[PDB]
C-alpha cells in the first residue's frame, strides 16, 4: 500500500478514518476543497500540506493558527518536515500518525 496518514486523536466522525498519501499537493484543511477534510474548528481552513519525490514524504505548514508540530517541534510558516514511519503530527486539537504503508 503507499503511505497514509491515520486520525489518532479527533472529531467522534474522523477518529480511526485513514487517508492515502499518494501524491504533491493534498491539502489538510477545514475547507472543503481540502482533500483530507476534518471538521474541527481548532484546524485551519487551509492548514498543511503534503509533497511526494518516490520514498520521501515532507509536510508543510500553510501559516496555521495553531501551528504544525511534528514530535514535538513547530514547523514554522513554508517550513517542512520529512516523514518517517510513526511520526505524530499535531494540527490544533487533532493529531495524525504517519504509516510508511497504510493498513
Amino acid at each position: 500500500m503507499p503511505p497514509a496518514i491515520v486520525v489518532l486523536i479527533g472529531p467522534p466522525g474522523y477518529v480511526g478514518k485513514q487517508y492515502p498519501i499518494t501524491a504533491s499537493d493534498i491539502v489538510i484543511g477545514r475547507s472543503v476543497e481540502s482533500q483530507v477534510y476534518i471538521d474541527d474548528k481548532s484546524l485551519s481552513r487551509s492548514h498543511a500540506k503534503f509533497a511526494v519525490n518516490g520514498s520521501e514524504v515532507s509536510v508543510i505548514d500553510l501559516g496555521s493558527t495553531n501551528k504544525t508540530i511534528v514530535n514535538g517541534q513547530v514547523i514554522p510558516p513554508l517550513a517542512s518536515c520529512l516523514l518517517k514511519n510513526n511520526d505524530q503530527i499535531k494540527t490544533g486539537n487533532v493529531i495524525f500518525k504517519f504509516l510508511e504503508k497504510g493498513s
